[PDB]
């Protein structure tokens, strides 16, 4: 392994999604973006 980058998936809470969470908090601002519930 060398490219393998470790972006590592968990779980988001705010749309119960497998997203890497090396990215959670960019993936965040467009999740809370996306997710605005009324
Ligand atoms: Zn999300």
């Amino acid at each position: 392994g060398k490219q393998q980058e470790s972006s590592q998936y968990i779980h988001c809470e705010n749309c119960g999604r497998d997203v890497s969470a090396n990215r959670l908090a960019a993936h965040l601002q467009r999740c809370l973006s996306r997710g605005a519930r009324r």
